[PDB]
């Protein structure tokens, strides 16, 4: 059944644990606890094909430059996920595909862009320069709420298929 290896990367505080563990054991986490690094493995089925995700959760901040890279080579595709009231989080996704790309040495690589806390009154990101943003770098856009469960399988589900894409493309 096969594994689709997807890394989790972001600016801290945005909602990438709480995302992860809503869909892999579907509660909200309302402490912020910073990750250094957690990983989990989930069997789900996805277009009638069964799939074991790999999922890395990464620090939004990395003391190692290393570190960052180590995940950056090792994924196969990559949630890249904002806050909608953290302005600087959506500017530093630039920054993060730049790395990915070079990383990779590679122009097409599977990537979903995430807006999360899709619940707040404090937006300071809009709608359109995110969708802008996605279109430019030709992936989707999925707006998601970790505490609402809202696009959150959404989120995961569209990157395999953004994966399986890809792979389809390579042999092409
Ligand atoms: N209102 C709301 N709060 C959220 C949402 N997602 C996460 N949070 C909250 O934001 C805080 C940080 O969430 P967390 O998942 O730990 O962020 P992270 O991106 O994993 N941080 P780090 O990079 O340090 O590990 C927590 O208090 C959490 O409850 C969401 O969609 N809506
Ligand atoms: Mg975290
Ligand atoms: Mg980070």
């Amino acid at each position: 059944s096969t594994e689709y290896k997807l890394v989790v990367v972001g600016a801290g505080g945005v909602g990438k644990s709480a995302l992860t563990i809503q869909l892999i054991q579907n509660h909200f986490v309302d402490e912020y606890d910073p990750t250094i690094e957690d990983s989990y493995r989930k069997q789900v089925v996805i277009d009638g094909e069964t799939c074991l995700l790999d999922i890395l959760d990464t620090a939004g901040q990395e003391e190692y430059s290393a570190m960052r890279d180590q995940y950056m080579r090792t994924g196969e595709g990559f949630l890249c996920v904002f806050a909608i009231n953290n302005t600087k989080s959506f500017e530093d996704i630039h920054h993060y595909r730049e790395q990915i790309k070079r990383v990779k040495d590679s122009e097409d690589v599977p990537m979903v862009l995430v807006g999360n806390k899709c619940d707040l009154p404090s937006r300071t990101v809009d709608t359109k320069q995110a969708q802008d943003l996605a279109r430019s770098y030709g992936i989707p856009f999925i707006e998601t709420s970790a505490k609402t469960r809202q696009g959150v399988d959404d989120a995961f589900y569209t990157l395999v298929r953004e994966i399986r894409k890809h792979k389809e493309k390579m042999s092409k």
